[PDB]
């Protein structure tokens, strides 16, 4: 056991009705909006493949040239009801917006740093605009934050010199400075998810990253801060150096999820993945056809995944420089609402079920012990293989959408064939069972 002043202070999961919340929400979307989105992955040009809100790296552009396109920043499209209905309308509980991405530009007017919406020809608060749209359609806010920043010369990589320790000092004031103000300037926000913290001078600043989390705590009652922020004496990150979980929930799974029969060790904490619908293309870019583009049913699938193992999804969206979403973003997010619509039931409100896991899909529990199986894999055998942990017994499967009763026939001491529907539903679909247990 190794001591820490830095290290991790939740006991288990937090279960006060703001984490409840957090929790329960269980589907939210992510928007990067930012300079990017621009220039949409092209630079003098050239198309680079990698993700466009990584295009100043790519292109090798200076901060102040890329920070110029302020100048261009005009989004005359935009209207922040219109993304609030979007995201109702796709079944979200919640939305996660680029407060600051590494690019530095500000989507509110920060009052410590000119690289902010208010110095565009657009002038206006976008993200105040975002967070009262959004909170008027009963969904809540998140705000991601970038440490590093490509745009504030006193940002280091890391400290080589006592030079370094006092412009990084000065760094993380105005860092400081940005989040009380994004705190007291919108108190609504539910959840701050830090990224860009994984250089080595903000590891050996572990106590920094302590302090924000209590900062924010004390400013915003119930807020959540993801585990990607926190470091701790050690330097070690998300978890500290005796194994414990920092901050509230964990935040490591970005285009990949655990393994549902190997990673079932996340079960006991509170986390979030995130995903894209391209490969990795987070900001803008222009050309979808450079990689894969996920369909509907493979992104509902990853959802459902993440839910079954006691796991939040946020599936991300890249809107236009003109204030506007691109077609294959409109067409998903209303596919996937129109899923979320007739299977809900199993999303929101579900946890992991602790059933071993089966071929077909995902089991998830409701509050009210209900189980679900979410089928994604139709057997040619026109059974869905059951199996009970000890001492629980099946006594009823119906299906969601009708109520019709499932034939079940046990085949073995705590194992089941739960019929397929008579009817095959030709999408991924959701079989309710009751379930007792021994006493
Ligand atoms: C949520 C995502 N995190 C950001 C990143 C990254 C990253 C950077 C270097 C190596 C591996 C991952 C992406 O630009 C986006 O914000």
């Amino acid at each position: 056991e190794i001591p820490l002043k830095y290290g991790a202070t939740n006991e288990g999961k937090r279960q006060d009705p703001a984490m409840q919340k957090f929790r329960d929400n269980r589907l939210g979307a992510f928007i990067h909006w930012g300079l990017y989105a621009i220039p949409g992955g092209e630079w003098n040009g050239k198309v680079y493949g990698g993700a466009a809100e990584w295009l100043k790296s790519w292109a090798k552009v200076p901060a102040d040239e890329w920070l110029k396109l302020m100048d261009q920043w005009n989004p005359t499209k935009f209207d922040a009801k219109k993304w609030a209905k979007m995201a109702k309308e796709m079944g979200t509980k919640y939305v996660k917006i680029t407060t600051k991405h590494h690019e530095g530009f500000c989507l509110w007017p920060s009052k410590y740093t000119k690289y902010t919406v208010a110095n565009t020809p657009y002038k206006r608060d976008i993200l105040g605009e975002l967070v009262k749209a959004y909170n008027d359609e009963g969904i809540d806010v998140h705000f991601y934050f970038s440490v590093m920043d490509w745009s504030n010369p006193d940002y280091r990589y890391d400290i080589k010199s006592k030079e370094d320790s006092i412009a990084f000092s000065r760094f993380l004031e105005f860092t400081d400075n940005q989040l009380k103000e994004l705190a007291t300037r919108y108190p609504t926000v539910k959840d701050f998810w830090f990224d860009g913290t994984w250089d080595a001078s903000v590891k050996k600043n572990g106590w920094w990253t302590a302090h924000a989390e209590q900062m924010l705590k004390e400013l915003v009652p119930g807020v959540a801060i993801n585990s990607r922020l926190r470091a701790d004496d050690k330097g070690k990150r998300h978890f500290d150096s005796n194994g414990r979980l920092m901050g509230d929930y964990e935040s490591g799974y970005e285009r990949r999820l655990p393994d549902p029969v190997k990673d079932l060790k996340v079960t006991q904490w509170d986390w979030e993945a995130c995903m894209t619908i391209p490969e990795n293309q987070w900001g803008y870019h222009k050309d979808w056809s450079l990689s894969y583009v996920k369909t509907p049913i493979e992104v509902i699938d990853r959802i459902v995944h993440a839910v079954s193992m006691g796991g939040n999804m946020v599936v991300n969206f890249g809107p236009q420089a003109d204030g506007d979403f691109r077609p294959e973003e409109k067409a998903m997010a209303t596919a996937i609402g129109k899923w979320m619509n007739r299977y809900g039931k199993a999303v929101y409100a579900c946890d992991y079920a602790g059933f071993e896991k089966q071929d077909w899909g995902y089991y998830t529990r409701g509050k009210n012990d209900e189980v679900y199986m979410v089928v994604f894999n139709q057997p040619y055998s026109e059974r869905l293989i059951v199996k009970t942990p000890k001492g629980i017994t099946v006594e009823k499967a119906t299906l969601l959408t009708t109520g019709e009763d499932i034939t079940v026939v046990e085949t073995t001491r705590n194992e089941y064939n739960v019929s397929v529907p008579k009817k095959n539903p030709g999408e991924p679909y959701v079989i309710q069972l009751k379930v007792r247990a021994a006493k």
